[PDB]
């Protein structure tokens, strides 16, 4: 709700940037500038292996940070456009929901904890598979199914 | 119900093929070809140690694969022709059920997960012992009781 800000380029909406923990996170492949005035003056670091960019949150905006964890038990989860089911190590949604330009959405836990950031996916007939960057103890990792395409 | 396909030769049925996980599986001693136009063009690996051949599932059909597990607690299991009993580390079915040409049916748990594939069986008066192939962590194994005959 309050932790999401929009990135635009030449008047067109391209993606979102999320305020998680103590850091500001954004997918690398999305162009444009951040709407918020203060955030646009920050310096960023890049790593092409993980398709991520990050920077430290300024002091006075820290109260808007969301909470997070690393446990990912089997069950059902929710996001903006519907429900998402996790079983066997993969995230899936009904076919046809989700369109290009929605990359940068969070995926939430039952009590509001952030567990994933969604970047693209692969499409087949009845179901679709998501490509996600997640984390674990002290590291982050990238999950990619065959044939995936960016959103 | 939807994951089973037939293998035919000269108009007759001699066995079935099944989709489990991300691979297609077929007993080695069954001849013929697969009726589906797309699966018949796949390249397969052969191993006479375990009487199995496998290949990769094409992308658009993944949604029809079943679930699988490796725990085998004592209890009863379900298959096409009725209930099957597991105790003492061996599979038993009441006598009279099953005829040649019905190899390749999967064995289901209470939650519908595949645990084994049936190839043949032994002859006995009151109850019939099965010869099956199962799996464990990172290995596969063949279980063959005395006196078994091919189906």
């Amino acid at each position: 709700n309050d932790c999401i800000f929009e990135v635009k380029h030449e008047g067109k909406v391209m993606g979102y940037a999320c305020l998680v923990g103590d850091k500001v996170m954004k997918p690398a492949h999305v162009k444009g500038t951040i709407d918020n005035a203060d955030l646009a003056k920050l310096a960023f670091k890049r790593s092409s292996k993980y398709d991520l960019e990050c920077a430290q949150i300024p002091v006075h905006m820290k109260s808007d940070a969301s909470k997070f964890t690393h446990e990912k038990p089997e069950g059902y989860y929710n996001w903006h456009h519907g429900a998402v089911q996790y079983s066997g190590g993969r995230f899936t949604i009904p076919t046809g929901a989700g369109k290009p330009g929605d990359s940068g959405r969070p995926i939430f836990d039952n009590k509001g904890r952030v567990v994933a950031i969604v970047l693209g996916g692969a499409n087949e007939g009845a179901r679709t598979a998501l490509s996600v960057v997640t984390w674990n103890k002290d590291i982050v990792t990238k999950i990619t199914p065959e044939g995936a395409e960016e959103w």
